[PDB]
């Protein structure tokens, strides 16, 4: 219980959202390894299923506590535990679609469990584009830049994301994030990178829309001396 | 009761929202003149007041039924009444802030009353910018382009907005809107312009954050023969 | 010779440019009516023809002297004559392509002739998009907002343009312009609109790529009292 | 003379350009180490000096031949030598300024020398922003994503750049690049990253505006297995 965290934890999720008028509620449960930056989770659509849009748009909405940090970069995210942190992100897709997500991350030390409460809102997905036609095929691995805002004790993230398409295409999406510990820390990192790789697998059956998501993320500094 | 509408109507509002973690609920009541494109309303912050951000960001979120349409342009908005229409908009401010709003417009013919239910979400307003410092001073009058999407029986709006600043500055914001009648009409307009002018006046006292908003809007076609 | 201008003038053009590595020089001659805001011109590709891209991208590059101004809005452009004005514009297409153009406008009072020297540079047009496939079909009429920068005695223009496609599509392009009289005037307009309508007709034969362009433009203030 | 390249080479530059009406010509000479991804060069303003804008805007305009590639990623850039490659880039600054640059890279094997010919065009830098006030302080190290376009045998680059400000600020700039070998190769890389670090030092005296630039760049694949 280094910040209320252990090497292997469980996770619970609740998301509420609305994309172009369609409302939904998703719940999920998972297992993660904070110090390795690995998590695996299972989502279940509990109201508003089947979703009219690609599951993939929600991937990055479903916790930077799961990042591998080297000893020599301040870990803002684990340092905020157990009370945790919140974040707010915009998604700017290349075809005009725009999303906002918010989450609240909190630890129950007694249950050894991370709690995740999020809101997802999206507008203006083209009726005929690959999101609404469900023709996407996962996000490409990425490199996010994390930038301290020292007067405020918050972080920004900047990542140019590429949603891969079933037909061999790619659809660009610009992510801009604000990360806020519930207590603004005296101890802040320098700017650094976080690299991410996701997987996603639909496991839907006749009763429920369900899928399985994975992330592996590792922090680092610049490769140049 | 041309589409359930009269020359002078009353209006009720409820908005729920969240801007950078701060949640709020606003209610409002007003009087409008659908055929002149004029409305005047009074808002009252009912949870989460005082707001930490400029009232002005919510102005365009608080009904295209109030637009003056010439006989010779199809009025998509009045034609959708009484059941009404919904819209979804993104706000892209020049300093990185991003908002989404949604509203649902409906007529009660018996009460001669327009009902307005909206959601407003905003992220990434700079702590030190004029929105969070409440240094704005109304939107400049504008010209919006309205564009039919004929295969879908919906409209898009495109307007480059300028929020005027107390210090003499201007802050650009890009509005992209989707307008959707609850029944997709066979009768659709050609592309046209809608010009808008707003006013806003804080009328806050010690019990409640309150203000007064006005819009005057007129549709037209291109000035060139 | 109100500012060296007459009711009917002739015009000469020279453009040099480079779009994704392809260099070109175009010359042109035309007739215009400054006080009616009308001009008609003929372009001839003189080096680098046939062009690999749609003629339409160059339309707005080929003089705000040809705008109809009401008595009650300062005419920055005619006021700058005969020495004239320069402008610098960015074109941001929705598919990632980016252009810059520059022009220099000057009057020869003895010849009753407007001289136009421009540079056009474009990058990153998709090999398979409608510009490089020459599947465009003129720009839609528009409304440009003109905004004074009073400390500097220059103007900005902001117009969201739509290039119409042969297949019934539309391709958005964002125009941001800086307009600079060669002497910064004491007399400046308030913000206003300029509406534009263009036509274009290829008149290419076996010796030369040639086409005919027209603009009709009219300034106005807000429609709302 | 692996592709006409040696471990240590010399470099010559000529740039012509125009930023908001101000024309310039810069020449330069340098020493580089293609296999280590290191170069050091000296620029001299030869027409239009002193420049009215920050030297820093031209840094990335002044050769991906100087990148360290691991054996296991195809080196598109060295593979294009000696004939070389060209590139076209847009710069989208957060305050509205827009630049385009083009370069042509070629090797003289007899002289053991890389030749660099470039064009730089910029519009709409705010008169009062840090570029025109010359208040910038170098670019932050970055990570560029390099993406193959297989049907075309070209590469794209995508990097979100941050120009550091003397006052402790940062000014964002979005770089989108197209890289084109003069012969489209059968052998293409997979997507990868290139990390960059620059330095810049003014060495201006009374006769000439002069400065010294350095780059160190290294290619890599994703950190996640």
């Amino acid at each position: 219980s280094k910040h209320g965290l252990t090497k292997e934890m469980t996770m619970k999720y609740r998301m509420e959202g609305c994309v172009d008028g369609h409302k939904f509620v998703i719940t999920g449960e998972g297992i993660g390894y904070p110090f390795k930056g690995k998590q695996a989770i299972n989502l279940c659509v509990v109201e508003g299923g089947p979703l009219p849009f690609a599951e993939d748009i929600l991937s990055a909405a479903f916790n930077r506590v799961f990042t591998e940090y080297p000893q020599d970069i301040v870990d803002y995210f684990k340092n905020s535990c157990p009370a945790g942190y919140t974040w707010d992100r915009s998604f700017l897709f290349e075809d005009g679609a725009v999303c906002i997500c918010n989450a609240d991350i909190t630890v129950s030390v007694e249950e050894n469990c991370m709690y995740h409460e999020s809101k997802f809102y999206g507008v203006n997905f083209p009726a005929d584009g690959p999101v609404m036609k469900k023709m996407t095929d996962n996000w490409e691995p990425s490199c996010e830049k994390i930038i301290p805002v020292p007067k405020q004790g918050i972080l920004k993230g900047d990542v140019s994301m590429y949603l891969l398409l079933k037909d061999g295409g790619r659809l660009r999406c610009q992510f801009d994030t604000v990360y806020k510990a519930k207590s603004v820390p005296r101890k802040m990192p320098d700017w650094h990178f976080i690299q991410h790789k996701l997987t996603r697998e639909d496991r839907s059956d006749a009763k429920n829309q369900k899928w399985h998501l994975t992330e592996h993320a590792i922090a680092s500094g610049s490769a140049l001396p």
